[PDB]
DNA sequence: ATCACATATTGGAG
DNA sequence: CTCCAATATGTGATATAATATA
């Protein structure tokens, strides 16, 4: 009827995970799931983050690819300065002609406004 | 209308 | 007469919103 969503949060425990094991298929990959959330405010509305993050998610699988090779990057902890993490979210994410386009299209398609 | 951190007060033993 | 550990209590920092016009 409904298949299963990718990525959950967790109320209680403040934390949205993702579920790189089911998608890439390895057991281990499974103790890097996991995604911690600090930020108060970023905390509230999280029901919407995990939400967007499943339709992104199940229009395209990109995402998760560019996810796992950030989360690689994270696991390395070697030199990781603010420059290189900003390098590589912007060449995985901001430099992604592919998901910008995705995101313009799911807007794209749903406006119902003419201001 | 919470929440992470600081503090005086109780519990306990040595 | 110190030192330990923990409890309940205090204090700062943050968070709330969805009818547009010099």
């Amino acid at each position: 009827d409904i298949l299963e969503n990718y990525v959950s949060f967790d109320e209680q425990a403040r934390d949205i995970n993702i579920a790189f094991d089911k998608l890439f298929g390895r057991d281990d990959i499974s103790h890097m799931n996991n995604f911690s959330i600090n930020k108060r405010s970023y905390y509230n509305c999280l029901d919407q983050i995990s939400d967007d993050l499943n339709l992104v998610l199940n229009k395209y699988n990109d995402l998760a690819y560019s996810l796992l090779e950030i989360r690689y990057n994270m696991a390395t902890k070697e030199n990781y300065t603010h420059m290189e993490f900003y390098s590589d979210i912007e060449r995985l994410f901001i430099k992604n002609e592919k998901l910008l386009n995705v995101i313009s299209d799911i807007v794209e398609e749903e406006y119902d406004l003419d201001l």
